[PDB]
C-alpha cells in the first residue's frame, strides 16, 4: 500500500468532517426509515389531517414550499462548512470558491436528499417527520411536480447502496469541478479533484469489492444530477411568475442567478 | 519516561512543519534579511494588489478587514490538520473535537500571528508582503483599532523568544483545553493535555536552560490571549453594525 495510504487518510479526513458538518447522516436516516428502533420512528404525513396533526411536533402548498427553502438554506450552510474542510479548497481563488459552491450546492443537496428518501416518501424535520411521495404529488400542480424528479433519481441512486464514507468523497468531487462556468484558475481545481477522484476510486474498491465498476456508475450519476438541477431552475422560473407574492431566499437567489 | 516526552515533542514539531507553511523561523528570516513587498500607505497598497497575489484583492479599510478573516479561515484549516496529528485527538468524541477547535482557533491564530509580527508591522501573503503597523492604525474607525491589540500582545509574547519546536507543543496545549464550554468528556482531554504540558515543560527546560521559569510565563500568556480573543469578538459585532451573499457564508466565523 504505497501512495494508497495517503488516499486512505484523505478518505478518513473527509468522512470525519462529513459527520461533523451534516447532522442527519444516511446511517441515521436508514435506521429511521427501516425500523431499527421504537424511539426513532417518524410521524408520517400523507394527507391534510396528518399534516395538521403533525404540525405540533415540527396556504398549505406555500407553507411546505417555504419549509423546503429554509431546509435548503441550512443545507447550503452545511455544504459550505464541509467545503471549507476539503484540503486545498480555501487555498483557491476566492471567486473560484464562490463559483464552485454556486454550481455544486444543489447537485449535492439532491444527492444527500436521496439519503432521506425511499420510493414512498422523504424524511423531514431532522427525521421527526416523513412526508409521503403521493402527498407531495397531490399538492396543487405547480408545486406537485417539484419532488418527483428527486424521487426518481433517489430510487435509481440509492440502488448503488453507498454509505456516508462514500458520499463524503463523492460530494467533495462534485464541489471541485473544473468545468464550472466562470472559473478563473481551473488547473488547481482539477488537481484537487484528481486527488479526490483517486481517493473515491480506492474507497469504492475497498468498501464495495463486489460492485464491478461502481466508480464508473457513480460518476455517471452526475449526469442525472445535472438534469435534475436544470428542471428545478425551470420550475422555479414558473413559480416566480404564477406567485408574485412569494419570496425567494437571497442566498438561493444568488445561487440560481444567471445559472 | 522523558524519552516519551521527547518523542512527542519531535512528532508535534514534524507535524507543525507539515501543517504551517510560514514558520516562525521563515518569517523571522524575512523580518531580518534573506525581500517582502512593503505596504506602508494607500498608494503602496494599490501597487501591492497590482504586482503580488493576495486574498484581500476583491472602501479600502473594509477590504483590509475582510482579508484578515479570509486568512483566518485558511488558518483554521491548517490548525485543523495539525490538531488531527496530536496523539489521542482523533480518538476523542467528535463533538468534543469540534468544540475544542471552535474555541481554540482564535487563541492559536493570534499566537501564531505573533510569529509574523514585529513592533512595526505584520507579514502577509505567505511572507510575500509586509503591511506596516502605522498603515493599519491610519485606517478609519473602527478598523484602525482592530490590529493594535494584536501587536501589543505580539511584542510581549515575542519577548519570550520561543521557536517553532516550542510553539508546536504550546499550540497543542491550547487545543486540549478541558474548560471549553459544552465538552462531553473532559477526562481524556485533560489527560492528553497533562501529557502535552509535561512535554512542553521538558522542551522549554532543554531548549532554554538560561530562562528559569519560562514555562510559567508562557502559561501566564494565556490570560492575555483570552483577553485578546474576548475583546476581538466585541469589535466583530460592532463590525456587523457597519457593513451592510454566497461569499458571506464562507466567512461565517473568524
Ligand atoms: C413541494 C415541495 C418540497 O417538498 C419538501 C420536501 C422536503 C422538505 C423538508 C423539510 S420540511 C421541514 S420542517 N424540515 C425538512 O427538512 C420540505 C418540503
Ligand atoms: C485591519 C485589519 C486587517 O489587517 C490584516 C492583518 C493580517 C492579514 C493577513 C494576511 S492578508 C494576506 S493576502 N495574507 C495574510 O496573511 C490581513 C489583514
Amino acid at each position: 500500500n504505497p501512495e494508497s495510504a495517503d488516499l486512505r487518510a484523505l478518505a478518513k479526513h473527509l468522512y470525519d468532517s462529513y459527520i461533523k458538518s451534516f447532522p442527519l447522516t444516511k446511517a441515521k436516516a436508514r435506521a429511521i426509515l427501516t425500523g431499527k428502533t421504537t424511539d426513532k420512528s417518524p410521524f408520517v404525513i400523507y394527507d391534510m389531517n396528518s399534516l395538521m396533526m403533525g404540525e405540533d411536533k415540527i396556504e398549505v402548498a406555500i407553507r411546505i414550499f417555504q419549509g423546503c427553502q429554509f431546509r435548503s438554506v441550512e443545507a447550503v450552510q452545511e455544504i459550505t462548512e464541509y467545503a471549507k474542510s476539503i484540503p486545498g479548497f480555501v487555498n483557491l481563488d476566492l471567486n473560484d470558491q464562490v463559483t464552485l459552491l454556486k454550481y455544486g450546492v444543489h447537485e449535492i443537496i439532491y444527492t444527500m436528499l436521496a439519503s432521506l428518501m425511499n420510493k414512498d416518501g422523504v424524511l423531514i424535520s431532522e427525521g421527526q417527520g416523513f412526508m409521503t411521495r403521493e402527498f407531495l404529488k397531490s399538492l396543487r400542480k405547480p408545486f406537485g411536480d417539484f419532488m418527483e424528479p428527486k424521487f426518481e433519481f433517489a430510487v435509481k441512486f440509492n440502488a448503488l447502496e453507498l454509505d456516508d464514507s462514500d458520499l463524503a468523497i463523492f460530494i467533495a468531487v462534485i464541489i471541485l469541478s473544473g468545468d464550472r462556468p466562470g472559473l478563473l484558475n481551473v488547473k488547481p481545481i482539477e488537481d484537487i479533484q484528481d486527488n479526490l477522484l483517486q481517493a473515491l476510486e480506492l474507497q469504492l474498491k475497498l468498501n464495495h469489492p463486489e460492485s464491478s465498476q461502481l466508480f464508473a456508475k457513480l460518476l455517471q450519476k452526475m449526469t442525472d444530477l445535472r438534469q435534475i438541477v436544470t428542471e428545478h431552475v425551470q420550475l422555479l422560473q414558473v413559480i416566480k411568475k404564477t406567485e408574485t407574492d412569494m419570496s425567494l431566499h437571497p442566498l438561493l437567489q444568488e445561487i440560481y442567478k444567471d445559472l
